[PDB]
């Protein structure tokens, strides 16, 4: 899994963003 922050984590093919409401999680790119 990735990282970026230090807690949440990050699934493969995704890239670590950040959510409108504060939330930490990956999104898929491309």
């Amino acid at each position: 899994v990735i990282h970026c922050d230090a807690a949440t984590i990050c699934p493969d093919g995704t890239t670590c963003s950040l959510s409108p409401y504060g939330v930490w999680y990956c999104s898929p790119f491309s």
